[PDB]
């Protein structure tokens, strides 16, 4: 059986993970949910523990910890280990009964848990793209030290790419390794994008789009931060950098393609020029499930893809004039060093300013550009602990610089 | 280095094979062309010999053997073994210096050369679909005896399917082996079709179509027999039975889909419902090359796929009223026994009659239908030589039965 821990079990990734685990387990007993970890949602955690009966429970916020002890006494034939805070998270990662960990947490806590899962040589199903973009150098170093640890991508485009690779080759290497693309015979990547709500808009219309325009008309219902990133196409920009780090693909060999139907999730061109792609209805359960079953697949009862009903698939080039965030992401990635850390941090501020109606659409890319131009390349620390501190310092500096630029103009 | 024999080196498959070998060898010395076999085309064989310098030359026609011998004296520093007929073909197949054999011949010579390749435990890159459809039981039996022989599909849709599979699983089985689909986690196949030249005709327009119409201004230039089969969609019918035999996929799990752009070459749905597809411009060099490099890939200088330029891909269900040959193929496959042998043989006659303007479009399916209805299932022979004789007997009966029906309504 596959022993799995879910970090952030009441978030979107976590709930989708538990839903597909539930459905697959009805078909055949495949998964043992060993651990659940949430921030502060005691009642939701209790209800999950009542169904999945994990050996470990953990909650971050200590003011709801004692409530969790009293609630789980209601569950018959069940004596779980009930833990708190960052210290519980570490004991879960070191537990020898856990093989795979789904990281469904954003920001620093996602990176911190990822770090501990890798230190304990686990398979890490990673759905936090910002951690790869910001701390890719640190994750690469850590994965070279902890040779049995693996990152398996959950982001849909990256899962699609991963699914297009031959496991006879993949098993000779692992994600984030130097030479991954060479071993897998990868020549080039088509990174598919929905395009967001603004593909048909003129430059003059883009000047005055609001956060309500981005959030009120979604194709896909998702969180506010990623919804804004989808609108500016900075989501895809971040995903270009994620692609480079995960698969060791040069930036000149990564192409963003707008595919509004969201059936083809991305494609891999091999060195012979044959192209392989992965397809399904938009549904995060497939990428999540593959991350937990890889290198095998298991039966599901999901609706089969009806290609004749779909009927038409379309592809076009994104306009870099209309979506300058894409260009900025390529520029940062190509310049290398900590420019991706700077890009991610400045976007975090700009995205939130736009979300709260403080700035306009082209101010987002204007602020990010100015912060990138202000950054001086730094010698990359050889020491793992110094490197993490270097990444955090640069992240903090870039957020501050973005905010000062906003304050000056305001 | 990969040591290759090409059977039918001056036909379409053979010429494409030598073209891609030449171009790949310019990039890196990968292939040794060890043997070339042709029916009659002595001058063309000489030109190929001058370039590729194979250890073996074989010509089927005894009357040009002395001519070939004399021509080859013009080639500097070159002393090939020059052979003739079925005996020369047997000698090439049994050479320890040949690893892989491309079968680019039709009809008896194709089946016979395939048989000898398998008996000598070679990798057999098979482009003759009619051999699988007509003699699938015999090939299965022979591959069970000769455990190290392998059939690798060259037919473009079947190559596409093969390229969509995980080689970590393919290497634990082989084509035409029972349980191939289970081991590879296959649920369902989308078998892509161009639709042929008559795809948008009304029933009234279909009644009148001639072979000249099928052959003129074609989307893809290919041989006359396959062009007529593409027009009736019996090409796809035969390919459904080919899919069943190569991959052990049930007929209810094979769907024919009309994809007029011919970019997606076929798709595989796995048991989790994720779908993987293979794409390129229509070009037989990719499927041929993959058959010779499998389980690896090598570099080419082929034009990269420009998805944005292609722009739109479409998919629709074929009409079984307009293309009754598809229905007849499924019926024959599902009934099993030697019904596929009968279908292939009766189509061979009906195709040729329509090609030569002797019968109309709907007479093709009428003739095939009547021969199929007349056939009575037989006990399948246990001995492999008895089985080969049984298949050849049924093939000959079905051709004669088709011709009789033609002569009765003449
Ligand atoms: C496999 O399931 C889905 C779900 C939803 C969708 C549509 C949203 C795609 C993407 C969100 C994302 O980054 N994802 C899902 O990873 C928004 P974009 O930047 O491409 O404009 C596609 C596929
Ligand atoms: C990979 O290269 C090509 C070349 C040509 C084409 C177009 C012809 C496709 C097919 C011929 C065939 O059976 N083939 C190539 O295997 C004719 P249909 O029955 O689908 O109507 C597509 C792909
Ligand atoms: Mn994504
Ligand atoms: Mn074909």
């Amino acid at each position: 059986p596959i022993n799995v821990a879910i970090f952030g079990s009441t978030g979107s990734i976590g709930t989708n993970a538990l839903n597909i685990i539930r459905e697959c387990n009805k078909i055949e007993n495949v998964f043992n949910v060993k651990a659940l970890y949430v921030n502060k949602s005691v009642n939701e955690l209790y209800e999950q523990a009542r169904e999945f009966l994990p050996e470990y429970l953990c909650i971050h916020d200590k003011s709801v910890y004692e409530e969790l002890k009293e609630l789980v006494k209601n569950i018959k034939d069940y004596k779980p280990i009930i833990l708190c805070g960052d210290e519980g998270m570490k004991e879960i990662c070191s537990s020898n009964s856990i093989d795979k960990i789904v990281i469904g947490i954003d920001s620093f806590q996602g990176l911190y848990s990822t770090m501990y899962a890798i230190m304990n040589n686990k398979i890490v199903a990673l759905a936090n793209k910002e951690s790869i973009v910001s701390a890719g150098f640190f994750l690469k170093k850590l994965l070279n030290i902890h040779k049995n640890a693996k990152i398996i991508p959950v982001d849909s485009e990256h899962s699609a790419i991963f699914q297009c690779l031959d496991n006879n080759k993949v098993l000779k290497t692992k994600c984030l390794q130097d030479n991954f693309s060479k071993i897998n015979n990868i020549n080039k990547i088509f990174l598919c994008s929905s395009g967001g709500p603004f593909q048909n808009l003129t430059m003059d219309e883009l000047k005055n789009v609001t956060s309500e325009n981005a959030l009120k008309h979604p194709k896909w219902k998702m969180g506010k931060k990623i919804t804004i990133d989808s609108a500016t196409m900075m989501n895809k920009g971040l995903e270009v950098i994620e692609t480079h780090f995960l698969f060791d693909v040069d930036y000149n060999d990564i192409e963003v393609i707008v595919h509004k139907e969201c059936i083809i999730h991305s494609c891999v061109e091999f060195i012979d020029k044959s192209v392989i792609s992965q397809m399904y209805y938009p549904d995060m359960q497939i990428p999540i499930l593959y991350s937990l079953t890889w290198p095998d697949r298991i039966k599901t009862n999901l609706k089969p893809l009806d290609l004749a009903q779909v009927s038409t698939l379309t592809f076009h080039k994104p306009s870099l004039e209309h979506f300058p965030c894409i260009k900025l992401a390529y520029q940062a990635g190509i310049k290398g060093n900590f420019y991706p850390t700077v890009l991610n941090a400045s976007n975090e501020i700009a995205n939130n300013l736009f979300l709260n109606n403080k700035i306009k659409y082209f101010d987002i890319s204007s602020i990010i550009s100015q912060v990138l131009e202000s950054f001086n390349s730094q010698k990359v620390s050889e020491n793992s602990e110094d490197l993490m501190k270097q990444i955090l310092q640069i992240h903090s500096w870039a957020k501050d610089k973005a905010t000062d630029i906003y304050n000056k103009h305001n």
